[PDB]
């Protein structure tokens, strides 16, 4: 049988791995998944800088499944409020069907 | 032109890489993608144990595209029936548009 | 507040990392995320070959968020037209909610 859940993705600088993991757990999520990633973006806020000739930068990608949209929004808000202006970061939400 | 397909995700202990790959292929999927991952969860069933002070554990993330919901459900069922009680594992389904 | 965006995924041979990154950026995307991956598929076109007894092959997974479906389709088209016949490659699109 199915249950509709929300999937929050946070892609951010690899150096924020432990800090963002703590926000997710402190907010009451049941868990999280994290993957190593790389990327480029257009906000140009990376804490360690960017060179003139761009190349892919080191990131992590979190995926957090939540039983309510409310909880996904809360985690997203906390990460963005704390880090979005000072660190490269992008975030999005969608829905999936959990078992 | 587009075709609606289903995307099954399985996130599980890294030690199940070969066993789960075999279920996916034996069920008739056209392929699979797998990524290294880490994570934490709340079922507390990891086959290799967890310590009192939790940290991220080693996982793999599979993504399997299927032409029917029926096939995604079958693969999901087979993995869950065989491994969910004895190994850390979470699974979800959504739809995407293949070319 | 929310904005509906499109998410284009391209999973392809690891050797195409720089060539596909250039298409994404030359098309005007605001960024991209890329992850190391492995997989198997059924088209059997891998540029470096496949053995009789299959095993997972080395890939990369791109995710590209776009503000229009039009731009996702354009990037997808350019990658497919250039590489799909000569290199292992699969691609799909869905929608997500960006902040
Ligand atoms: N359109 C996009 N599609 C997919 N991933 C994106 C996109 N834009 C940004 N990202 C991802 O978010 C990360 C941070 O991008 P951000 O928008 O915060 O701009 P930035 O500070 O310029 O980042 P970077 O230093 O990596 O260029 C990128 O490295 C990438 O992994
Ligand atoms: N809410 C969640 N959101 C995202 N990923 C999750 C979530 N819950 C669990 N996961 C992922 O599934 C994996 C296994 O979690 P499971 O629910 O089976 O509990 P567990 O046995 O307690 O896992 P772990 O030993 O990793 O803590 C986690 O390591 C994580 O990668
Ligand atoms: N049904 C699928 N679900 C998920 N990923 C898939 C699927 N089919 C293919 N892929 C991914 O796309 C990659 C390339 O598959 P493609 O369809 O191009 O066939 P191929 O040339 O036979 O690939 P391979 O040499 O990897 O077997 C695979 O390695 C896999 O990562
Ligand atoms: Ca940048
Ligand atoms: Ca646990
Ligand atoms: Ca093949
Ligand atoms: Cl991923």
């Amino acid at each position: 049988s199915s249950q509709q859940v929300w999937k929050l993705v946070i892609i951010t600088e690899e150096i924020l791995l432990k800090k963002v993991s703590k926000i997710i757990k402190e907010a009451g999520a049941s868990g999280y998944t994290v993957l190593a990633a790389a990327g480029e973006g257009s906000r140009n806020v990376r804490s360690t800088g960017e060179p003139s000739v761009s190349h892919a930068y080191s990131n992590i990608k979190f995926e957090v499944l939540t039983a309510s949209r409310e909880l996904a929004d809360q985690i997203q808000d906390k990460v963005v409020a704390k880090y979005f202006d000072d660190y490269s970061c992008i975030t999005y939400i969608s829905t999936v069907e959990a078992l």
